């Protein structure tokens, strides 16, 4: 009667085929879906399996071997506290290497107080100088030991996500969507966008003559935004005043994994005018220098990038990419919904690209319209997308704002940018000893249901991982702890349990290389 009958997806990369697969599984044979289609590594977050691949019925043992996928236990931040050149290895500060981890999972609590706050109490008490991540996360020792996140037979050990080749994932999903979910793939470019009297898109015209008619249209055309920006004329909110990076130079490097294994984490390596990612996979790693054009020249960044990896810049294939940092004013206008780069983009500092797509796809089915296109459905969708993006945007900027580096104009200028009021409050709260967005559920519920994580994506553990990782600690511990000395004494058993877990994980887990060879061999 009024149900959507036909959906047309413009764009055939990761965003397009994730959208085509998920909507085709959700809607079944009730909707015709057609996609019009005209690697330096990518990292993800743990919810990708339960929200996406589990929805499609795809076990990790099936889709991982077909995309050269590898495991991610954390993001490791390197040289964000010490001045110097852009180098792959961590510098030394206070006898330790200048690195810290941002693992997944939720911190345990004693007395409804996160473990981070007991670590901060012991740092203030002067009885320990251990870093926050090594005291509260057992995953830190495993990643140093380059362990897999699971035993070879599948026994679980630590919360993990995935590194993979985005092109191979897109091809896997295309072969899934077309062979199993009746999604129709159409080659060729888009000649014109047909609109009716109200401005709603009515069909996409190919260069051959074919109208791809539909009731709902999904813009997955990447930075080009052929539908949402060009056709629908929705303006883009440039946010590069707040996040200065807007360029990247990237490549693939073959890696002899038998020398030092395969790191089960994404690296984020501080540079003179930005930061470099390192995304390890079996036999090779993807890497890219993200920098600000306003502080480094193209050739400068290119040479800095090659110098860090010992690459010959004259005989090295390089991707030179310019970024659009920000989001559309509205992600969904009339019957056009933008997903992926067509909607918004942030530098991949905390690996939120696939998550932004997965979240936009989930929220789309939660607000799925009919041909009436009730304004409340797209308004509520746009608010969820807008709040999801701005929250992560402010979180990423705090990595630069809180870093103590002032040695280059770039690092120093980040301290001169306007700090958003809500992040100002979070830093003031953290300094007063308060938790920031402490988790209200256990880890099973958090990762079990997507709406629980969505409403609290960056928890207290994450703000402590970044703030304490960058050397910022509370002015004083949580004041109530000075009234609960028995809690402090009891909570120390939690630190001894982490040390117990660190010993057994290093001593019994297989290497990350061993698991990848079992999975891909
Ligand atoms: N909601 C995410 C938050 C998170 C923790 N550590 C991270 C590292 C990278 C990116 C996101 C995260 C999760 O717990 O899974």
């Amino acid at each position: 009667d009024n149900r959507i009958n036909r959906i047309v997806i413009l764009g055939g990369g990761t965003a397009g085929w994730m959208t085509a697969s998920y909507l085709a599984k959700a809607l079944g044979d009730t909707v015709t879906i057609t996609l019009l289609e005209a690697g330096v590594g990518e990292a993800t977050v743990p919810n990708l399996q339960r929200v996406f691949f589990d929805f499609l019925g795809l076990r990790e043992e099936e889709w991982m071997p077909e995309c050269n996928a590898a495991f991610k236990t954390a993001v490791k931040f390197i040289n964000w506290r010490t001045p110097g050149p852009g180098e792959a290895k961590a510098r030394t500060i206070d006898g330790r290497p200048d690195h810290f981890y941002h693992p997944f999972g939720l911190l345990p609590e004693h007395g409804q107080v996160p473990l981070s706050h007991y670590w901060a109490y012991n740092r203030a008490a002067g009885t320990t100088d251990e870093p926050f991540d090594y005291a509260c996360f057992a995953e830190t020792a495993a990643m140093d030991a380059v362990r897999a996140p699971k035993w070879l037979d599948g026994r679980p050990a630590t919360r993990y996500a995935w590194h993979f080749d985005a092109h191979l994932v897109a091809e896997f999903l295309r072969r899934h969507a077309t062979e199993r979910l009746n999604v129709e793939h159409v080659q060729g470019e888009m000649q014109q966008v047909l609109r009716d009297e109200r401005g709603f898109i009515t069909a996409l015209r190919t260069v051959e003559g074919r109208d791809l008619e539909g009731d709902l249209f999904i813009d997955c055309s990447g930075f080009r935004g052929l539908l949402i920006n060009k056709a629908m004329e929705e303006p883009f909110i440039d946010m590069n005043d707040q996040l200065l990076c807007n360029r990247a130079v990237a490549t693939a490097i073959k890696h002899d994994d038998d020398a030092h294994g395969v790191e089960p984490y994404t690296s984020a390596i501080a540079m003179r005018s930005g930061w470099s990612w390192k995304i390890p996979m079996l036999g090779r790693f993807g890497t890219g220098y993200v920098y600000s054009s306003r502080f480094a020249e193209k050739d400068e960044a290119t040479l800095d990038f090659c110098r860090m990896w010992g690459l010959d810049p004259e005989n090295t294939p390089l991707n030179q990419v310019a970024f659009r940092v920000g989001r559309n004013r509205r992600a969904w206008v009339k019957n056009c919904v933008s997903i992926g780069l067509a909607s918004c983009f942030l530098e991949p500092l905390e690996s939120t690209g696939i998550y932004f797509i997965t979240a936009a796809i989930y929220q789309l089915t939660q607000h799925f319209p009919d041909r009436t296109f009730a304004l409340a459905l797209s308004d509520a969708f746009n608010h969820e997308i807008e709040a999801m993006f701005d929250d992560t945007r402010d979180f990423i900027q705090a990595h630069f704002y809180v870093s103590p580096r002032t040695d280059t104009p770039f690092w120093k200028a980040n301290k001169d940018l306007h700090l958003p009021e809500q992040m100002r409050e979070k830093i003031a709260m953290y300094k007063a000893g308060l938790p920031i967005n402490a988790p209200v559920t256990d880890e099973s519920t958090y990762y079990g249901r997507f709406e629980a994580e969505f409403r609290n994506f960056w928890t207290n553990g994450s703000y402590y991982c970044i703030f304490a990782g960058l050397g910022l600690r509370p002015d004083n511990p949580l004041p109530m702890l000075r009234h609960r000395p028995e809690q402090v004494r009891e909570a120390q058993a939690l630190f001894a349990g982490v040390k117990d877990k660190q010993r057994e994980l290093v001593e019994t887990l297989p290497s990350n290389l061993e698991f990848l060879r079992s999975l891909h061999g």
